[PDB]
């Protein structure tokens, strides 16, 4: 018996939700491991989210590790589960909200983030190559902060891969999948092209300069930040309805504001440029994670 399996995993302790499924710190062969429980009615959730997960060469520091899908009878009932590594910090959401960072500290979360995103969108072509995937729902409720103070992706329940011998999409996509806040303006009038799967890695680029904007405001220097707030605090309600996100994005063409004081920095400049080039009406003009993680990379150097 050496790999992972539910019957020897205690729970220890409830640390949240997904959309489905219920997120647990757990105790496996003497280490920390987060189980994701679904119930036997969201077989087809837990089903998607075990298959991105185990796609061909997808392991990266910047990608929450997976360890395994299993089912676990208590005698009662059944539960799905799906066993990953555990990160103490919790998101991105809970450590900017705790926290402020400095120079360094907000380079290491927008760079690590940025190559995360560019390895789930890199394709390498063949059989025992990697599809490209899109995630479909980023945010920083879904991006989890590592004890190196660096980031990895999680919550792939909505992702799509891209298949480039038949250039078509694993699955028949729904509209409007994910968190209304995030998505992109394209998403929200609905004149996203779904038979280009271009059009999904775009709308996360949109959805990541958001997440850039969050870390950034945490930035201090000097002892001089800005209050935590997620992106659109100032124009939309808490929980917004696609038509409220709409007029504000795509009707009035509102971005979250960029402060005066991120001029001052080099960092913080950088930070603001890819920011308003993730923003684009205008999908196909939008930077590509792999170009963030090359600006980024140089400005880690040069810090
Ligand atoms: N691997 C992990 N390791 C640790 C933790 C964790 C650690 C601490 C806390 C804060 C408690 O006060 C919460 C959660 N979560 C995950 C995880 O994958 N979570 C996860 C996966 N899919 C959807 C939503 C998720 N959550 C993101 C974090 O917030 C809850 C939702």
């Amino acid at each position: 018996g050496h790999m992972t399996i539910a019957r020897d995993i205690v729970l220890q302790e409830s640390v949240g939700k997904g959309r489905f499924g219920e997120v647990w710190r757990g105790k496996w062969r003497g280490e920390e491991v987060a189980v994701k429980i679904f119930s036997s009615r969201e077989e087809r959730s837990w089903f998607r989210e075990a298959e991105i997960f185990q796609t061909v060469m997808l392991r990266h520091e910047n990608i929450l590790g997976f360890i395994a899908a299993d089912n676990k009878d208590n005698g009662t009932w059944t539960q799905l589960w799906l066993v990953t590594d555990f990160h103490e910090h919790g998101n991105l959401f809970d450590y900017l909200n705790r926290y402020t960072v400095t120079v360094e500290g907000m380079i290491k979360l927008a760079l690590s983030t940025a190559s995360g995103l560019a390895h789930l969108h890199m394709e390498i072509v063949g059989t025992q190559g990697k599809p490209a995937i899109a995630h479909r729902d980023l945010k920083s409720k879904n991006i989890l902060v590592k004890k190196n103070g660096t980031c990895c992706i999680c919550d792939f329940g909505l992702a799509v891969r891209h298949d480039s011998a038949t250039d078509t999409i694993d699955i028949a996509p729904n509209h409007r999948v994910g968190t209304k806040r995030y998505m992109a303006p394209e998403v929200l009038d609905d004149s996203i092209n779904m038979k280009h799967f271009e059009s999904f890695k775009r709308a996360d680029i949109y959805a990541m300069g958001l997440v850039f904007w969050e870390i950034a405001r945490r930035c201090s220097i000097g002892g001089i930040h800005e209050d935590y707030q997620l992106p659109y605090y100032d124009l939309v309600p808490s929980d917004p309805s696609v038509e409220e996100m709409r007029k504000v994005v795509c009707e009035q063409k509102l971005r979250p504001n960029i402060p005066n004081r991120w001029q001052s920095c080099e960092a913080l400049r950088v930070m603001a440029k890819i920011m308003r080039e993730c923003w684009y009406a205008n999908g196909a003009a939008r930077l590509t994670a792999l170009r963030i993680k090359k600006t980024l990379s140089q400005l880690s150097q040069q810090e």
